[PDB]
DNA sequence: GGAGGCCAAGATCTCAATTTCGTACAAGAAATCCTTTG
């Protein structure tokens, strides 16, 4: 029930609830997201994959390996019988906001046409690539907790384990398909509050000097330039602020800096 | 007739540019020095 799964479940891929049929009872742990049986109700849909391996996937789960062309339009015109599935999209990320369980999704051009009209009415959907997911985050107002899904990718089961609830703006969590382990964690956490902050005092300063403090911190972070090559520019620079107002970890320079450069 | 395998297709996009070690030293003894000188 209050796992991550079960949120965007409800917010989103409920569109398809007519499109899965009647659950099975089962007695072993749902491979896709791991978690026990007892938070199941006993139940639970069986499946076989694409590499021939029988896998149980509880209601939330199963959502993502649902064929509904008919609702999210056809994925490849070679097979036209089976549609976009959830657990398939690549490029395509969405915002769920638990509270209110509502969900926007951030899909680029491309979906958008496959999708047919009727897809639309039960989820909002607003065409952007992915690199212009960080530019929605930015712009619009998020409402916390939410759940930020940033590639559903084709590794479901990697999505599903990486899903994490974002409860505030300080640490907003991607969940980029990629398994999300406490080692790389720091290349899916998001911080709107510390990137937003850096935005706003960021033009105080030239588009000159812009460019230059991007490309030296980037430079640092990639150990391309000396510190102190990069303290001497930004000294001469005066961009000492927009230092003390950066993470000292390198990969989370980096995270904020390809937010700042896209919005 | 079902059940393995081989192939094609699926959304657009991520940033960064590198150049050559260290310099000069030398103690009290069996030794062979020796063999003297002759
Ligand atoms: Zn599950």
């Amino acid at each position: 029930m209050n796992h991550p799964v079960e949120s965007v479940y409800s917010a989103l891929t409920s569109i398809l609830l007519p499109y899965m049929g009647e659950p099975v009872p089962v007695q072993r742990n749902c491979s896709c997201c791991g978690r026990a049986p007892s938070e199941f109700d006993g139940v639970g849909f069986e499946l076989v994959n694409a590499y021939r391996e029988r896998v149980v996937h509880c209601r939330p789960c199963q959502t993502f390996f649902v064929s509904a062309p008919e609702l999210m339009g056809v994925e490849n015109p070679k097979k036209p019988t089976t549609g976009q599935k959830f657990g398939m999209w690549s490029g395509v990320g969405a915002v769920i906001n638990v509270e209110d369980n509502s969900s926007v999704l951030l899909a680029p051009q491309g979906v958008v046409n496959k999708l047919p009209e009727h897809f639309f009415d039960h989820v909002e959907v607003i065409t952007a690539t992915s690199g212009q997911h960080l530019e929605y985050l930015f712009n619009t107002e998020l409402k916390f907790p939410l759940i930020y899904i940033q590639n559903f990718g084709v590794k479901t089961y990697e999505l599903v384990r990486s899903l994490r609830v974002s409860l505030s703006a300080d640490a907003i969590y991607t969940c980029a398909d990629q398994l999300l382990t406490r080692q790389n964690e720091v290349l899916y956490m998001l911080d709107l509050k510390k990137a937003k902050e850096l935005h706003q005092e960021i033009k105080n300063y030239s588009k000159k000097e812009m460019d230059i403090f991007i490309r030296t911190v980037t430079l640092l972070a990639y150990s391309r330039i000396t510190p102190e090559a990069a303290s001497n520019e930004f000294k001469k620079n005066n961009l000492i602020p927009l230092l003390l107002l950066l993470p000292t970890d390198p990969h989370q320079r980096l995270s904020i800096l390809h937010l700042l450069k896209k919005v």
